[PDB]
């Protein structure tokens, strides 16, 4: 079935070990630093969000642990800070990740410069198209920040956005490593809750549906007919979202 289809894509389970997974995300941050011994940094945007929470967690988790086993003090995590203009929930994050660094930008200076370049040339952005805008000028401040700093960028992509394809086209789907990938939302939780998380936070998403409705069909169960169609309707329109740029030897767009 399509259900089961996507399933096996995002790598979703039906139930996890915690303790497990964290391990599982860490080691392979950490696997990953040690083969590229040039990069010295982790970067990654933070929101206040669970996901941005979760893997800044994991991040300076996996940099503590690299820095006392191997001596190398030049490694660091990067917490980067995007406010559009003008935090409680983000310096809440902060105080629990304790990132070795924080960098604020303020995007909003960019993002006008960028709409009054379009203006001139007579385009007029609606607010929706700004919101993607806004999504790839913080992907560009990250590279620029990893480019200067040795570094490479993290991403916060999970399977209960995957599915939907619920992200910015290179924008903050724009990333180099995603150690959240095959996790659900309640998963995300379950994760926080082991790593002793401010309960604050992480506790609709479209068409009537919720993230329980997504994650419970994400773990193999029965959903209603409404809610299954309106998923499976998100996927196959966004899959190419989840790909490389199309070129004439690709074929799963064909209908
Ligand atoms: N109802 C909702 O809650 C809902 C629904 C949709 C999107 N969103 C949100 O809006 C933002 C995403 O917007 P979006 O996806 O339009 O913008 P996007 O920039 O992520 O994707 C649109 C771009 O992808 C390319 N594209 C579109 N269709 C294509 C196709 N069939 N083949 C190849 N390329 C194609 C085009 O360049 C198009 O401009 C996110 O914040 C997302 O969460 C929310």
């Amino acid at each position: 079935t399509l259900q089961q289809q996507i399933i096996k894509a995002l790598g979703a389970k039906p139930q996890i070990n915690a303790e497990e997974e964290i391990r599982r995300s860490v080691d392979f941050l950490k696997s990953y630093l040690q083969t590229y011994p040039f990069i010295k940094s982790l970067v990654l945007g933070i929101s206040g969000g669970q996901d941005s929470t979760l893997a800044g967690k994991l991040c300076q988790m996996a940099i503590n642990e690299l820095r006392l086993e191997t001596g190398n003090e030049s490694l660091q995590f990067i917490a980067v800070r995007l406010p559009y203009g003008v935090e409680q929930d983000c310096q809440d994050a902060i105080a629990f990740i304790q990132p070795d660094r924080v960098l604020t930008v303020n995007i909003k200076g960019a993002v006008l410069a960028s709409e009054q370049a379009l203006r001139e040339a007579g385009i007029e952005l609606s607010d929706f198209v700004r919101g993607n805008e806004k999504a790839r000028e913080r992907m560009k401040a990250q590279y620029s920040i990893a480019g200067m700093t040795s570094g490479v960028v993290v991403g916060t992509d999970h399977a209960a956005e995957a599915i939907t394809g619920f992200f910015t086209k290179y924008g903050d789907g724009g990333t180099d490593i995603n150690p959240l990938y095959r996790l659900n939302k309640r998963q995300g939780k379950q994760l926080l809750a082991a790593l002793a998380c401010p309960e604050h936070l992480y506790k609709e998403v479209a068409l009537g549906v919720t993230y329980d409705n997504i994650d419970d069909y994400l773990e193999g169960k029965n959903v209603p007919q409404q809610v299954a169609r309106t998923i499976e309707n998100w996927y196959l329109k966004t899959e190419h979202k989840r790909r490389p740029p199309i070129t004439v030897f690709d074929d799963f767009w064909k209908k």
